[PDB]
């Protein structure tokens, strides 16, 4: 698994459950290609998204719909979605955890990059 | 000032000066149109993008380009850019400050939201 | 002002309002010792806790009383308070903004610093 | 496992491995009274603090060296350490992760409070 997300509710101090994810990359075209999306789990967290073979270096948006997240608890948010942009580099065997932390008015993103 | 960007530096503990700053808002076609750009001062503030008259209701996308920042300090960051997309005035115009705290992995961006 | 300290609330994107804030330095005997307090006004900064004359070298401890806060507006949060330590002015006098950004289970903190 | 730290560094985007953290109980005497230690591991996390009969409620201090870890790494930071209080409540069976993402010049943390 060589790319996890993983969204948690800074309001409620839990994981952020069932929050759309959607992977982008960058086209020659230089165009967004969505190639990987899913619902994180009661854990907060979203696994299988892709493969070693498929997850080449490369431009990756990551849009998480945070939106939609803070209205189905009826809280009333600032931005549209979380969107997280970075290159992939092949450098070594690399795992790439990508972070959100969320807030309705404000988020944080990280990335932990391991070599397992 | 209907709309202020200020961006902070966590690994020098300071202002993130001359970081450029691009401001779009979706069109009518559901395409995203250049609408302001500008470069964070040496308070890292970036006042003067637009005016009460001109920012108008609408989905608005603010891109602070982190990645040319780390990289002028010799620093390899994860980030292409920091992203914010927001509605704006949807309940009439405000004033709103986009705040950006930015690591070579990591960066939080916050809105602060007042009436004028 | 050599020392200001400024609150946002994350939940509402505004300003973290009449917050109370108190300052210890440490003593030769590794007590602490109350230094200044204060509240975040409107704008959720608190001006004028000391001056260049005596905020001297020293450790200092920085405590924001968040739980009160969310007491306030009806949300029993995690945190007892925020907290930042810090060693002050070991280089020289500087001007030292403590910033806190606060959710019910999460804040950050940071600190920018500028020569005087 | 009632109680888990897990610490993340901001800017190597990698866990934070061999931090000290330090768990101290407010006593009757209203004083800190330590209760466990460890270190973080390869995964930034540090398991095994404590048990479910010792975890009782009461108000709760983690300390986080993250001073002594940036100046493993050369880095000179502000913070002497980060420090997370709270009121650990009874209210059905709950396990506390403390999370800390560090910058030099500024730390976040936050709560994930679960039901197993
Ligand atoms: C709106 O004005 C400001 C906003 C902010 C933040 O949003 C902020 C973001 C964080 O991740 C953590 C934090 F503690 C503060 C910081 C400063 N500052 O430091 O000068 C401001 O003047
Ligand atoms: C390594 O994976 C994780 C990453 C993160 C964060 O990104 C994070 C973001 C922040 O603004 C503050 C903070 F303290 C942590 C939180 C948790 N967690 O809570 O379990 C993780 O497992």
């Amino acid at each position: 698994c060589p790319l996890m997300v993983k969204v948690l509710d800074a309001v409620r101090g839990s994981p952020a459950i069932n929050v759309a994810v959607h992977v982008f990359r960058k086209a020659a075209d230089d165009t967004w290609e969505p190639f990987a999306s899913g619902k994180t789990s009661e854990s907060g967290e979203l696994h299988g998204l892709t493969t070693e073979e498929e997850f080449v270096e490369g431009i990756y948006k990551v849009e998480i719909d945070t939106k939609s997240y803070w209205k189905a608890l009826g809280i009333s948010p600032f931005h549209e979605h979380a969107e997280v942009v970075f290159t992939a580099n092949d450098s070594g065997p690399r795992r790439y955890t990508i972070a959100a932390l969320l807030s309705p008015y404000s988020y944080s993103t990280t990335a932990v990059v391991t070599n397992p």
